[PDB]
C-alpha cells in the first residue's frame, strides 16, 4: 500500500514558498548522496542528488531549486557565481519520507570540440558537474525554491495529467507520480489518469524507469506510461523517434482527452517544442481542426502547463 509520509503540516500551506532564500544569503545544505541513473551506453552521465534541507527549504512539486556553485562569476570579478536552477525530482516529503530531503536529476554539461571529438574540461558546465561530482557531507549553496507554472492542479483529484518529458525533464513528474501514487496522502486521493510520455537517448539512458514501470502493475486503470529512445527507434517519416511521434501514436485518445479537460506539460528540451508543434499541427489537420484555435482555448482554459531549456 502507500508510503507513510511525515509531517502532514506540510499540506496545511495554502500558497506555495517562493524565494525563501535569496542569492546574496543562500541556505547551507548537505549532500546525502549521488548516484548515477545511466549505464554504460548512455551518451552522457545524469545523476540522483539528495540534499538535506533539514525541512528549512520546503516546496511544492513542480518547483525549482537554485544552486550557487562555488567559485568567482567569470563575467564579474569578486562576484560569486550565478544561479543555475534545477527542477526538484521528489515530493515535499522527499525521498526518505519525512520533509527533511529533496532531490536533483541533473545531466552533466559536457564539452567535445565538434571536429575533433576531443574533450575539453574548461569548457564543462560549472554548476551541473559540481552537483554530480558532490560526495556525502558536502556542502551546497541552495536558494529559492521558485516558480509557479508546473504546479500540480490538485482542485480535481480526478483530473488527467498528461506528462511530456525529454531528458532530466522528466524531474517534476516524478515528483507528481510519487504524490499521485507512491505517498499516503490522506488530502489528495488521486482518481484520474496519469499519463507519462519520456524521450531520452536508448535504454542505458532512461531515468526511473523500474519506479514508473512498478506504477503501471500498481495503478493499471490510472497510470499510463511510453518511452521514445531516438537512437533505437525511427519514426513513420525516417527520423529518429522523438516523443513528438509517440504523441503522434495516441493523437485521438491524447486530443479526446484535451477536449474533455486534462491538462498537459511539457519539461525538458526547448528544442523539443517546434517539432511538438509541427506534429499537433499535422494532426489537428488530419482531424479537419485548426491547432491555432484549440492552443489558444487550451491556454485560455488554463490546461497548457510548459518549462523547458
Ligand atoms: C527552470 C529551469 C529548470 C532546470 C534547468 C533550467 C531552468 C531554466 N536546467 C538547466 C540548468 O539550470 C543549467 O543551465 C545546466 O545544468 C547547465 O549549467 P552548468 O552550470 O553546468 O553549465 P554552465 O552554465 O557553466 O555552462 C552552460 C553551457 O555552456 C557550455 N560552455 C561553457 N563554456 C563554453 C565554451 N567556452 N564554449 C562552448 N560551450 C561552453 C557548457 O558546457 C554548458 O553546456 C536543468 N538541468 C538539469 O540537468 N536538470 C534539471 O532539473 C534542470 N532544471
Ligand atoms: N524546468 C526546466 O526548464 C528543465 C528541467 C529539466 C531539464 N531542462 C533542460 O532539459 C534538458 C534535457 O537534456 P538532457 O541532456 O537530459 O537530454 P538529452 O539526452 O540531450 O535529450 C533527451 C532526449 O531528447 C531527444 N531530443 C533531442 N532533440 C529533440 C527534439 N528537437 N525533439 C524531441 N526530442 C529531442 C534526444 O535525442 P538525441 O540526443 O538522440 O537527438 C534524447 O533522446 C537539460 O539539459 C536542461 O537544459 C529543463
Ligand atoms: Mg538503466
Amino acid at each position: 500500500s502507500k508510503v507513510s509520509v511525515a509531517p502532514l503540516h506540510l499540506e496545511s500551506a495554502k500558497e506555495p514558498p517562493l524565494n525563501t532564500y535569496k542569492p546574496k544569503e543562500p541556505f547551507t545544505a548537505t549532500i546525502v548522496s549521488v548516484e548515477s541513473l545511466v549505464g554504460p551506453k548512455a551518451p552522457g552521465e545524469t545523476c540522483h542528488i539528495v540534499i538535506d534541507h533539514g525541512g528549512n527549504v520546503p516546496y511544492w512539486e513542480g518547483q525549482s531549486y537554485g544552486v550557487i556553485p562555488p567559485g568567482e562569476n567569470p563575467k564579474k570579478p569578486g562576484a560569486p557565481q550565478n544561479v543555475r536552477l534545477y527542477s526538484i525530482a521528489s515530493t515535499r516529503y522527499g525521498d526518505n519520507f519525512d520533509g527533511r530531503t529533496g532531490s536533483l536529476c541533473v545531466r552533466r554539461a559536457v564539452y567535445y570540440d565538434p571536429e575533433t571529438g576531443k574533450e575539453d574540461p574548461s569548457k564543462n558546465g560549472v554548476c551541473s558537474n559540481f552537483l554530480c561530482n558532490s560526495k556525502p557531507g558536502d556542502k551546497i549553496q541552495l536558494t529559492g525554491p521558485s516558480g509557479k507554472i508546473m504546479l500540480l492542479p490538485e482542485e480535481d483529484p480526478n483530473a488527467t495529467h498528461i506528462m511530456i518529458a525529454t531528458g532530466t525533464g522528466v524531474a517534476p513528474f516524478r515528483g507528481y507520480l510519487r504524490r499521485m501514487f507512491m505517498e499516503d496522502v490522506p488530502n489528495y486521493r488521486f482518481g484520474g489518469l496519469a499519463w507519462l510520455f519520456l524521450g531520452v537517448a536508448n535504454s542505458d539512458s532512461l531515468l526511473y524507469d523500474e519506479e514508473f514501470t512498478s506504477y503501471l502493475k500498481q495503478y493499471p486503470d490510472n497510470f499510463r506510461y511510453d518511452k521514445a529512445l531516438s537512437r533505437e527507434q525511427k519514426n513513420r517519416s525516417g527520423g529518429k523517434m522523438y516523443v513528438q511521434d509517440k504523441i503522434e501514436e495516441y493523437s485521438d485518445e491524447i486530443f479526446k482527452l484535451l477536449d474533455g479537460g486534462a491538462h498537459i506539460y511539457f519539461c525538458g528540451l526547448k528544442g523539443m517544442m517546434p517539432g511538438i508543434q509541427d506534429t499537433l499541427k499535422k494532426v489537428a489537420e488530419r482531424r479537419g481542426e485548426s491547432w491555432d484555435q484549440k492552443l489558444a482555448q487550451l491556454k485560455k482554459n488554463k490546461q497548457w502547463h510548459v518549462e523547458v531549456a
